[PDB]
């Protein structure tokens, strides 16, 4: 019934894209969100230690002792993001090992952040066929969030790295 789900999703049964709303917890400590979720991170009962800001501009969070890490990524179809995969997944892995919650976000929480989260989940897959796991993670996250890594260059780079 998961095979049926993936096969229908993969042969023309995708929904129209919608903007994500609430944050999505993806692992014990790692969360995916948009700019509003980042602005709300200092007041979240999750107790974030880090925020990974993938937008083009640095910002600060006044009351907060959160450590904001800035990695500006370009959401277009020519620019490389693969040079960041290993450093980003190693940092996210460390947060999960240390139980230090981290929010990964861009502006809409679809492409730049979605791609780093997809890379992390691929990097943690030890038991499944990478092709199957990619389809499962892709379709399941898109259905949960409304839109997820719509950028086809980003999907291509993740496939080249992990599949």
């Amino acid at each position: 019934s998961l095979y049926k789900y993936l096969l229908l999703r993969s042969t023309g049964d995708m929904r129209r894209a919608k903007s994500p709303t609430i944050m999505t917890r993806v692992t014990n400590n790692v969360y995916l969100g948009n700019y509003k979720n980042a602005m709300n991170a200092p007041s979240s009962e999750v107790k974030f230690k880090y925020v990974l800001n993938l937008t083009m501009d640095k910002y600060t969070l006044p009351n907060s002792n959160i450590n904001i890490i800035h990695i500006p990524l370009v959401d277009d179809t020519t620019t490389d993001i693969s040079k960041y995969f290993d450093d980003v997944t190693a940092f996210l892995s460390k947060c999960d090992q240390r139980n230090e919650p981290v929010l990964v976000h861009c502006v809409a929480g679809v492409n730049r952040s979605g791609a780093m989260i997809l890379a992390y989940l691929m990097s943690k897959n030890k038991e499944s066929s990478p092709m199957l796991y990619f389809l499962y993670v892709y379709h399941s996250m898109r259905d949960l969030r409304g839109a997820f890594v719509e950028n086809p260059s980003f999907k291509r780079q993740i496939i080249e790295k992990y599949v």
